[PDB]
């Protein structure tokens, strides 16, 4: 809430930590002050929309999906936008190991 002009596009809404299991598709949804180009990078590696990473920006909103979540993927992504840059933490938990747990609800309604 401040009338004026800064110049470049700033991340008005930084990405929020992500948490999903293997096989899923973790994606970070953020927002920019104004339509501007960005660049997602994991630590010291620059990623570019291809087959696994499905980058989709609807103007000021950015979205970086990850097809095939692997425990390894787990790390810290950072989206560099002009001058500003947002980062988050993606926690990938191994797939749920099958386990039979004998159980049968009771006459209780709730």
């Amino acid at each position: 809430g401040s009338s004026g002009s800064s110049g470049p596009a700033r991340f008005i809404e930084d990405v929020k930590n992500q948490e999903a299991r293997e096989g899923a598709t973790a994606v970070l949804q953020c927002e920019l002050s104004k339509a501007a180009p960005v660049e997602w990078r994991k630590g010291s590696e620059t990623l570019r929309g291809g087959d696994r990473y499905s980058l989709r920006q609807d103007g000021t909103r950015c979205e970086l999906q990850i097809h095939g979540l692997s425990v390894a993927d787990t790390g810290e992504y950072s989206c560099v936008c002009g001058q500003e840059r947002t980062s988050a933490t993606l926690t990938v938990r191994a797939l749920p190991a099958r386990f039979t747990q004998d159980l049968k609800s009771g006459p209780s309604s709730g």
